[PDB]
DNA sequence: AGATCTCACGGTGGATCGAAAA
DNA sequence: TTTTCGATCCACCGTGAGATCT
DNA sequence: AGATCTCACGGTGGATCGAAAA
DNA sequence: TTTTCGATCCACCGTGAGATCT
């Protein structure tokens, strides 16, 4: 009847940020002009929201914190997808696969001190092996769904105590269906930023190698992500503590120390490699942590490999390895998609110029698995690089969960607040809804190592400054 | 061509507060819909501003300060009125008189610590005696055109330094001419806050009467304002200084206080009296103040006449005198239209039952004004109460004043922020731009001394809770 | 003058209500 | 009937001008 | 853990620019 | 010509996530 679906009018109701009055003024004063069929009334646009949620069965608010089952999510989502996004019944008897990333997030809103939510990107739904949709920005908030957020101070406790909850429902879901067709969902972890890396870094130590204990034939189970995390997670941190054990075995060249008088000029030479990197950068070392053993942070560890060279002039290890391990990682954390077939050259490389050089040390698990088994990963599960939402993407999610909670929510009870703020990022979120944003400017090209470039494949839409 | 009018496009810019982004949004979106004629470009939205504009010779804005000159404001709010708001032609040899309030207040937005601003309301514009526009609600924010606003903190010397500045302008301003027609400025300075009536309030002493030096023979010169203010400004000081020195000379009956061992027993019943108020309100009196001598605010005085009863049995006043003064200072600053006659004669009472029961205290020139003359000005001079804008409506003034500097204001210089403000502040307050508001709710109706709804005529539209 | 206590109100979107259409 | 749609209601609460106070 | 320094970016509406129509 | 109209530019700066620090 009228020329504005309640679907586009949604978009318009949110790409304008307008409220409720905004929206029916909008409405009665294009309507005294006389033009009488351009915007549906607020009960239909109403309406229109009651489509994008999840049924009420499976979404539990309470003062602190809301969550969705993350069965019904994945379900409405596909329903999503289906409904509007395809030329539907032109596969029939394919096999359907909606590749998915998630992750969660804590943030601190300047009591509702910071929230730790939760979030799900569909980035790609295929057909027997063939595309039928993807994320045209999967860097972006335009796609990114909530599964659960809480006004819970971030803590290392409450992470594990969420990934376990949440991977205990991973396991769980079975295939969703949808006008005929059975969509089976493949979830992997990607969302995660440096901190909620380091507090799930716990998987200390292993055997001689789960897989090669050189043939592969011990198979790879990829459900619940555990592998790619323990494997590449940033990584970042055991690679930098076994450059530092090698860095103190130096004079000696052996790998058992209990040898002769060996321990205490470690120590000794130890103290004098920290004392002249406290010197250069400023920046504290591996000496001593409480849990878990002697360890850093990332923030500490990138400017470890931010100028591998000077660092390796110091240290008294070779400039080109740890320049190779600085872009080995710099091209896994980069963002960009990873060239696979390059990138196992580049790590067969880099395992002989490291073992071929360095033999009185032996490669550690981690170690051993990043350079000699970590490029299989990219290959088997075709992750998504690393990258979880872009700088100037999660900022925007953070403003908009701040938007939402304080003009665009219903103060009549601290449920029903909850409740819009939900139920707004979900329609903010719907693959249906074409809702517009302030066209972004260009920035400049994020530089990396003149290795990296030859590993990557850069054609992508992302525009981080820290972190892609 | 199209269905909006680029005047009453900007009506919808400014009901919906949208940003220049969101108005140009708001029509792309509605024109991909394929609905083409609906918005005006927002090239014709700025040429229709243009319109609402004083000529650039005369607003001048700087870093600190803006103002406009009077006269171009006032000529070009007569030039809308006739524009658009009229039947035109329809008087042609008639006389045209403008009846205007104004006034001003500062506001503390909480460097921009707060703002000075000047406001001007046109009220009604006449015709040889008979109506031809008025203003349909004169104690709400939707006429108030701004004069001048000034990043300094309002202080009294500031007061005054605007005060006369703008009174040497209001004595310049000729007829502002329109379409032929020739239009004659009334304008009464009405918008006077409560402060700013106790800064104003220096015309402390005059002669026995500058009118009755009985019959009234001396005329009365009405330009500049200053009469009103001394008579009537808000009055509620005057009277109250008067009748505590009475409160005074109680127990003797005399004026001239020099007499026989008065003085001391004087001061001392003073001390008694203050005991007791300050007792039973803790609220001080008017025993000292460093300039223009021993007085009192406004703030307190209100709850002098608060409750008559108590004050007048505690002071050892009569009730019924004092509560006769609270109801004709009460029907003064009640913000309703005073029905003149009624008011005259309840003045008339009031000063006999003042005289007749008190000739040992002779009547200062201020209280002799108020009673004997006041009546006559709210006559000869048809003012509107003394009431400026409302409670809520400055609050809304206010709010708007910083919502138009935060959000709708560009940053790219510290002039061109004022300048948006201003510009703001002429169109949101243009006679002729439809610009809608939410609807306000019903407040109780506010109750006065019985004997005041008989002197007013309570037939308007004012909700304030505190003062009108 | 400058600081704090008070406290009535603008604003939030769904839930209900009541006509009025389909 | 069953939907559509405007007018209120829900309850809180951030805010900002008045009031009181040092 | 909790606090502060840093610092690149979203957002503001008119001023200019350049085609493109009237 | 003279207006219309979209795409940038103007310069700042409040803000908010990272980084550094106790
Ligand atoms: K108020
Ligand atoms: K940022
Ligand atoms: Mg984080
Ligand atoms: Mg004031
Ligand atoms: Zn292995
Ligand atoms: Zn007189």
């Amino acid at each position: 009847s009228t020329i504005f679906s309640p679907e586009k009018a949604l978009g318009l109701l949110l790409s304008l940020k307008l409220s409720k009055w905004q929206y029916i003024t909008l409405r009665e004063t294009t309507i005294r002009e006389g033009s009488k069929e351009i915007y549906p009334s607020y009960y239909k646009v109403q309406k229109a929201k009651l489509q994008c949620y999840p049924p009420k069965a499976f979404v539990a608010v309470t003062d602190s914190s809301a969550k969705i089952a993350l069965q019904a999510l994945l379900d409405l989502t596909v329903n999503r997808i289906f409904e509007t996004i395809r030329s539907p019944d032109a596969i029939q008897n394919k096999q359907l696969i909606l590749i998915s990333k998630w992750g969660f997030d804590g943030a601190s809103n300047q009591g509702d001190s910071s929230i730790f939510m939760t979030s799900l990107v569909p980035l790609k739904l295929t057909a027997d092996g063939d595309t039928v949709w993807v994320n045209p920005k999967p860097c972006s908030p335009m796609y990114c769904r909530p599964v659960q957020f809480s006004f819970v101070k971030e803590t290392k406790d409450v992470v594990i105590n969420e990934k376990t909850a949440m991977d205990d429902e991973i396991e769980a879901l079975v295939p969703s269906k949808c006008q005929g067709h059975e969509i089976s969902h493949k979830l992997m972890m990607t969302m995660i930023d440096g901190k909620i890396c380091t507090y799930l870094s716990e998987a200390k130590s292993n055997a001689a190698c789960y897989l090669c204990l050189l043939d592969v034939i011990a198979s790879k189970t990829i459900s619940s992500g555990v592998y790619e995390f323990g494997l590449s997670t940033l990584a970042r941190i055991n690679v930098m503590e076994c450059l530092l054990h090698i860095a103190y075995r130096l004079d000696f060249k052996k790998w058992s120390a209990r040898g002769e008088g060996h321990q205490e000029l470690l120590h000794s030479r130890k103290k004098l490699i920290q004392d002249r990197f406290k010197d250069d950068l400023n920046l504290l070392i591996d000496i001593v942590k409480q849990g878990s053993g002697t360890t850093n942070d990332g923030n500490t560890a990138r400017r470890f490999f931010e100028f591998p060279d000077k660092t390796a002039a110091i240290t008294g290890l070779d400039e080109d390895l740890i320049r190779r391990f600085s872009v080995i990682l710099q091209a896994i954390t980069s963002g960009e998609i990873i060239d696979v077939p390059k990138f196992k050259e580049y790590a067969r490389t880099t395992a002989e110029k490291y073992v071929e050089l360095y033999d009185w040390y032996y490669m550690s698990s981690t170690v051993h698995k990043l350079l000699i088994h970590g490029g299989d990963i990219i290959a088997e599960n075709a992750i998504v690089p690393i990258g979880s939402l872009s700088e100037e993407a999660s900022e925007a999610r953070n403003k908009d969960f701040r938007r939402f909670r304080e003009h665009h929510s219903r103060k009549k009870s601290r449920q029903a607040s909850n409740e819009d703020i939900l139920n707004m990022l979900i329609i903010s979120s719907d693959p249906l809804i074409s809702f517009t944003r302030p066209k972004l400017d260009a920035h400049k090209r994020q530089t990396y190592f003149k290795e990296t470039v030859e590993l990557l494949q850069l054609q992508d839409q992302e525009a981080p400054t820290e972190f892609h």
